[PDB]
């Protein structure tokens, strides 16, 4: 399936990388910022640019210091990381690594391009079998040692307080 | 199949991305290097991260202006690009924006983990129907305007002789 040609390249070309690396990155910015990757998986598959806009309580702090590699002819390719605080009742509840899992706008676009063949009814799904695939891709995976969360979810909505509960363990 | 969705990732998450402001991009580094951005397709899937070590005449000159972009709750996510010069007896015949299309290595990876249920044999049509793929798309895209050219190739060979050849029109 298309799914999980996009959680194994989201994982090879992406998690793969990276995740060695996130620990080393989090401990120079902290000279605190939480130890794991957490990877939000909306299955409406709405990705917004801005996670502010998702939830006010979903705040930016700062860009986590980049990661550079060079890869198939590019020299310096960039992977960057934003840093968030969630705010629960006006308090700092917790700081961490937080964006979406970029491959469910693939599947949002697919959806809408009628040359992608893949029906607007289908995304649900797509989404799922995505998140399933990536689940026990990670769970086997060397690169993932306590260092990656999956927040998958749908709205019947907070989507902070659904963050917090993983935060806390 | 997976290579239907790569082809779709590549461009959604990428190509559809860089390809409106890769002209200017050019244009401010010129302030000469070709207009289109040129993609190596290796139908073997074997995409090293040194073009130089592909072909000692591909030699990697400087790297293009980054673009950034706020993207699915990354702020100023980076995409990066790099300008090879192509020798030809001694001389420089010409200067292009070149890479290698990344989702070839997924296949190949994925032809490699035994989860990812693709046989090793299986990578060639794969990697064909990922170049086929993404021709339909950009041949029909309207950021795709004279500025990406993809150059699909099978060894029995000269790789700089191959971008030559597209680059002389
Ligand atoms: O990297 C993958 O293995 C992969 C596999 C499938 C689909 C996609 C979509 C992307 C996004 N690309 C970038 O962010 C990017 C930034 N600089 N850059 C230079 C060359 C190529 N890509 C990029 O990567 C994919
Ligand atoms: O971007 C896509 O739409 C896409 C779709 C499918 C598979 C892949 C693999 C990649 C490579 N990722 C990066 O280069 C990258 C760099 N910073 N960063 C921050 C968050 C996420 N990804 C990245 O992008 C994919």
């Amino acid at each position: 399936s298309v799914a999980h040609g996009l959680a194994w390249s989201y994982y090879i070309g992406y998690l793969r990388l990276i995740l060695p690396e996130l620990q080393a990155r989090i401990r120079t910015y902290n000279q605190a910022v939480s130890q794991r990757l957490y990877i939000l998986l909306p299955l409406d598959c709405g990705v917004p640019d801005n996670l502010s806009m998702a939830d006010p309580n979903i705040r930016f702090l700062d860009k986590l210091p980049q990661q550079t590699g060079d890869r198939a002819g590019i020299k310096d390719r960039v992977y960057s990381n934003s840093i968030y605080e969630l705010l629960e009742n006006g308090q700092r509840a917790g700081t961490c690594v937080l964006e979406y899992a970029t491959p469910l706008q693939t599947l949002f676009a697919m959806s809408q391009y009628s040359q992608a063949g893949f029906s607007r009814e289908d995304r649900l799904e797509q989404a799922k079998l995505f998140c399933r695939t990536l689940e026990d891709i990670l769970a086997d995976a060397p690169e993932s040692q306590n260092n990656c969360r999956l927040i998958a979810y749908q709205e019947p909505f907070s989507l902070s307080q659904e963050v917090l509960r993983h935060l806390r363990q």
